[PDB]
C-alpha cells in the first residue's frame, strides 16, 4: 500500500509523517547509507 519515505510505515506519506526524516535511504529502502549518499541517481 501507500507508505512513507521518512519512516516507511504504510497508510501515510512523509508529508503526513511528523517523525522527521531518517538517516537510511529515503528512497531505495536500504540503510547502509543515506538519501544523499545513495548511488541510485549516479
Ligand atoms: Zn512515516
Ligand atoms: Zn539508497
Amino acid at each position: 500500500n501507500v507508505k512513507c519515505f521518512n519512516c516507511g510505515k504504510e497508510g501515510h506519506t512523509a508529508r503526513n509523517c511528523r517523525a522527521p526524516r531518517k538517516k537510511g535511504c529515503w528512497k531505495c529502502g536500504k540503510e547502509g547509507h543515506q538519501m544523499k549518499d545513495c548511488t541510485e541517481r549516479q
